């Protein structure tokens, strides 16, 4: 907790041209943010571009994924350098679709961690189980695991920076979202866990979001229980429906 | 039969958009009166757009490293053949090396980038070798075989010259152990059969055939000499100056 | 709430039908007497049948290391649960770690095979453990949940009460680093808990959990003697007679 | 080539009791072979129960898996000693089901054609393309590089003792055989192949059998092919089908 975000992960959706135009948008609708913070994730394309329209303003840029060395022959890949000298702040990482369709385990995505870290970057670490696996009553292992993995080799300090985001991917782009009490029930869990392997400070210090799904007739709801520290939005963070979110954000 | 020449620079993950846009400010004007063949500059995603601009209207050509098949949806870290086209991007490395090894990337996957760039009006650069252990079985024909095969399948006589292949023997990637023209020619020379077969003399005399084991500036000149052999997928020499200097060489083999 | 102990052997990969008949025959003499619990042999498929008649009528029962799903078809190399129920086969030992590692053999796959063994009325014996690495990261109780979940997925009050489980952390097996029946008992407490939740009470207090590491002569008795441990899983020591002597330990627990 | 093979894989389909009862039977109306060997294919259960039936007899046992070890911590599997002691002669090894769902790969196959040879058995060695692979024009990569994988290690000598045997997957129990002459294109090929990695010498050695739907009405016309040794049966050697096969085997 202590200092909610609004993360828009806009996946593979936006040209240079529409890039521009829109993220001024937002910049013009909410040059005025009451703390709360506001990132947004555009494609490593649109990334320089974006940059500039954000540098010295209150929005701050996200990348969706990155690789865990400053360089090397990795052909495809972009290195944590490349995505500071740009000024990206956050960066997500284990996200469902490039854990399943990319096939990225949890070792990769562990490394990718603290790569964000070392040069002083927010990581967005994700994660969620399946509906099969949440039927056989592995929501939360599946959950632990993930976390534990994620954590592996952290110190409370490091820790305390790191991100973590709840997509349940059984509510990913299925438009069934998580009510705010099965929300609620896993962040508190991933809580309890986090200070289960630190400590109460790091535990609270540590922020939860919510990703899933996340609509303007249902964000208020989500973001008033408990545990849920903001969300992670999917489609709606490539309309202006992203601002009436942050709208919504605001009224807390 | 003629063929045109091709030189590209694979810079992998090593630039930013500083390094990038100087690097390539200084080639726009040393590879000025090049018109002779192409050079095509590949840097990351990231500096894409600066050495975009920098391109707009001179000779060298703009290439990307990967791409995804789709035009947009839910695939986070991501980028579309609609992204690259906007830049202006011309050339797109599918199937390399690593990340048919290290991001489990397969033929099948790779197969829907070749057709996704090629609907784009882009040129796919499928990437073929053998890994040493295979060479070591006699292997190193089917394994070039089934690549060619997977990546051209679903594709016709039309399609099929647009490709650009570019063989590239694991075996002689970045361990410097680069490959005598012997090996290199002979392969070349057998996907260039299999292309015959697969369809037509007219094709596989049309599809660009490149090496790609360590192409350094002094032994490059024994292996664009070869038959078979009509240009290079370099790596490492793609970032240093000695990218001009291949450059240069390649000059002296057309008229 | 009361539970039969259990001492079970898995011979694995290592005995040929005459060192079998001999040995069984051995056994079917020394713990003749020895009826407060069940001692299982598990020879390998090749001789089961032999093994089978030197038990016929006698107390030791007749176990088999591995069973498909299925009844019949087409799948070369496997044994059906027809085939050892005729040979009158009572365990069959199920999700060893040597299958799940080293065969790539899945949760689901072994649910399948859970379920087979009880349709014919035979008992299963699913193994779970953890890896080093997996006990380092605190990831000891999710690992045994998920195996515990995955293999009785389906299972009702009734099924459920006929398995039997084997706690065999895998760090254990063959390494000769036995757990502390500190440790073990902890694990067994857990999956015994779990299995209340699951299920119930009277449930949780039928299926017997035994233990599997590197069962040893001397140190089974400080197992044994548990709170949550209801027998073994013997590897090597089911081999020698040292399985007899085991079998001692056993009955010196039991009145 | 040089002596023929009618190989009876049974798959997982007998009881002790009933192999013992079929298995006489074969041995009674079989007991006159005209030198063409004849093996049958019991599961691991009535391997010695069936071995007696046959000891001193002219069929043949044969066994259908082994591991590469003789002795081991792998739970449920059958070492080569135990399969020797029994006196089974040849083994069955890289059956497309073992291949497919089993996910048995190359390497895996090849250390098991040394194991079986090495205990002086005959292997059967087992390859095929599937449906997808023989329409992208991969027939031939495909069983090339099964085989090389097969013998690599192996010498003249040795490469001389294996036997081959070409299962189209695309013809498993689909009920649909390869015409004779696609059947023989694809031997003919091996045997090229196998001659280009030893010598027209071993290439003649090698029996190379044909496998997949081989029924009664159409055996004939397929060990008449000049490169067919042969055949590996599946479902027809569980019936008395097995023997009507022997009986045309028996037409040269």
């Amino acid at each position: 907790t202590r200092k909610l975000i609004l993360a828009g992960n806009w996946k593979m959706h936006k040209t240079i041209s529409e890039a521009k135009k829109f993220v001024s948008l937002l910049v013009n609708e909410l040059h005025d943010v009451k703390e709360f913070e506001i990132v947004v994730c555009p494609p490593f394309t649109a990334l320089s571009e974006v940059g500039e329209i954000l540098s010295g303003r209150n929005i701050k840029l996200g990348a969706q994924n990155v690789f865990y060395e400053d360089q090397g022959a990795f052909t495809g890949e972009i290195s944590p350098l490349m995505l500071q000298e740009i000024g990206v702040e956050y960066v997500i990482v284990g996200h469902s679709e490039r854990r399943r369709i990319f096939k990225e385990d949890d070792e990769f995505i562990n490394r990718k961690v603290k790569a964000v870290l070392e040069k002083g970057m927010t990581p967005i670490l994700c994660v969620g189980e399946t509906l099969e696996e949440r039927e056989k009553g592995l929501t939360f292992c599946v959950v632990e695991k993930q976390v534990r993995e994620g954590f592996y080799g952290l110190d409370k300090e490091e820790a305390k920076r790191v991100v973590i985001a709840y997509e349940p991917v059984w509510a990913i782009g299925t438009g069934r979202v998580a009510t705010p009490q099965q929300a609620q029930e896993v962040h508190a869990f991933i809580r309890k866990l986090l200070s289960e392997m630190y400590d109460e400070e790091t535990a609270g210090s540590i922020r939860i979001l919510y990703g899933g799904s996340i609509k303007p007739d249902n964000f208020l709801g989500l973001i008033v229980q408990k545990d849920i520290d903001g969300g992670l939005v999917g489609g709606a963070s490539l309309k202006e429906s992203f601002i009436e979110l942050a709208r919504i954000m605001r009224g807390v």
